[PDB]
């Protein structure tokens, strides 16, 4: 069978926490007063929720309300428990309340409002300095939730809300997040296609916090190289081929061989043979103001096939890429 794997950091946080902390199926939701919140406008709709801008009429402050579409009580309690566990942590979105919506007959999560800048505006105008600054802010959030026993599993640009006017960042949509338990096998059907780690694409279930670091690397590559998304696969199989055309097929085989993993035979016809590329291949006159030796080395150290070889969030914050970022 496949060789087992454990996280190289924060391996035992949940074992030494009280069972109440991670046993989310036993969580008892504390309900607020639904009439405190008046919906103002629909902002979006996923497959698991509808999101609204609203006003809290007890302080006339803006909030955002996420009305969960009927999903199983464990997935609802999982998101709720994780948000409560992480509340107040650096750059974690704040769950302000939970109310029972009378129309949907499901829970509606009430978040602090973030006056976020247009995402396309953000992609187009962030500077070299901005990218380093906000990457550091994301790493604060990821080191926090990893240190708290939780992996996000859906790191992508649309879940990183940025109020550029106040240089404020919040990591949102914990609905795919999970507690990390050593030896646990997890569903590989997480994350958006372009941000899925090699472990998901080869069906390796015993993964950990390091999945988020691959996703973060995919974001970094899209920003410094001006190609969004960077690995642009047409499906989950082509997604791994896109990665292998950059990282090379020989290290892909080293990865699956280390964990005694077998590729889906459907790759026999599509994978090919590819050398590993040097990152300078993706530099050109329209992105070179965002590229530095420090940026390329940092990216190189996030985007490893072997989840065990990637920088941890804490290690990443030590990287020379961030030396120029003003610390508070
Ligand atoms: C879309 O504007 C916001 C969204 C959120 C949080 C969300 S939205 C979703 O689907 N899951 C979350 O945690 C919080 C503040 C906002 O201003």
């Amino acid at each position: 069978g496949p060789v087992p794997s454990r996280a190289r950091v924060y391996t035992d946080v949940n074992t030494h926490r009280p069972r109440e902390y991670w046993d989310y199926e036993s969580h008892v939701v504390e309900w607020g007063n639904q009439d405190d919140y008046q919906l103002v406008r629909k902002l979006g709709r996923g497959k698991y929720s509808e999101v609204f801008e609203a006003i809290n009429i007890t302080n006339n402050e803006k909030v955002v309300v996420k009305i969960l579409k009927p999903v199983k009580k464990k997935k609802i309690k999982r998101e709720i428990k994780i948000l409560e566990n992480l509340r107040g942590g650096p750059n974690i979105i704040t769950l302000a309340d939970i109310v029972k919506d009378p129309v949907s007959r499901t829970p509606a999560l009430v978040f602090e409002h973030v006056n976020n800048t247009d995402f396309k505006q953000l992609y187009q105008t962030l500077t070299d300095y901005d990218i380093r600054f906000y990457m550091y802010e994301i790493l604060k959030a990821l080191d926090y939730c990893h240190s708290m026993g939780i992996m996000h599993r859906d790191v992508k640009p649309h879940n990183v809300m940025i109020d550029h006017e106040h240089r404020k960042l919040r990591l949102i949509d914990w609905g795919l997040a999970e507690f990390y338990h050593p030896g646990q096998e997890y569903n590989v059907r997480v994350a958006s296609r372009y941000f899925k780690g090699p472990e998901l694409l080869v069906d390796y279930q015993m993964y950990d916090y390091s999945l988020d670091m691959w996703s973060l690397g995919c974001m970094l590559a899209s920003m410094i190289f001006r190609k969004e998304p960077f690995f642009h696969g047409h499906d989950n199989y082509d997604q791994l081929v896109r990665i292998a055309k950059v990282l090379g097929t020989e290290d892909l085989y080293d990865y699956i061989d280390k964990y005694n993993i077998e590729l889906d035979p459907r790759f026999n016809d599509i994978l090919g043979r590819h050398s590993r590329k040097r990152w300078e291949r993706f530099v050109h006159s329209e992105n070179q103001h965002l590229v530095s030796p420090e940026a390329l080395d940092f990216l190189d150290k996030l985007l490893r096939y072997d989840h065990q070889s990637r920088l941890t969030a804490r290690e990443a914050m030590e990287h020379p890429y961030f030396y120029t970022v003003v610390k508070d």
